[PDB]
């Protein structure tokens, strides 16, 4: 999905959209989210293999602190699954794939980020 | 980070000890240089309307997660530690030259996001 800088683009508006549905974020959560997803995107933008991994991981990490930074430590797992949901459903509707690879690199991101010092 | 004059003195600092090193090669610290100045205009970006301190936190992880991800992706697996100690030095180095700290907390950070990249599909060859 960030092959396009369109669909980049259009991927992000839809994310950001479930997470104002979800109910399990505020005003300034969503707006934190949409900051961060728009910033990446746009920086995102000759290609190399390596560079696009490396903009693929920022986004995943950008994501997967920013669950941490917004939980209580005992609502991670929720806040996760909501994340989960928002991200596989933005993917499948601006791509019609899941893209269950970025989902597992989110997921791993958040697991190992709730035990950084940043975060302590 | 959160200092743009700093921010890009850093990057120009670290790229500086990337080079000097003669760990990487020429597409190497190309790599390294295109993606630091990314995210330094995407930290600046990513304060929009207000600066909240759960940005800047997601903005130094992208930043130290993208570091961890070229020292996976410029290698192809097997000389892990000895990238993972030039980087260590190259960014110590850096942060003290434009902060007069090390910055531990975000080397360590760095150091993490390599030991567990490594694990990861998108790293698969």
């Amino acid at each position: 999905p960030f092959s396009n800088p369109n669909t980049a683009e259009a991927f992000a508006r839809s994310f950001v959209s479930n997470i104002v549905s979800s109910g399990e974020f505020g005003a300034q959560g969503a707006e934190d989210f949409d900051d961060i997803i728009q910033s990446l995107i746009q920086a995102q933008s000759h290609d190399t293999k390596a560079k696009a991994k490396a903009m693929q991981v920022a986004l995943a990490s950008s994501i997967a602190e920013l669950v941490i930074a917004e939980s209580s430590g005992g609502d991670v797992q929720r806040k996760t699954n909501v994340i989960s949901n928002a991200l596989r459903n933005a993917l499948m509707s601006t791509t019609g794939s899941p893209n269950e690879e970025f989902v597992h690199e989110v997921q791993d991101l958040i697991q190992m980020l709730s035990q950084e010092q940043i975060n302590e």
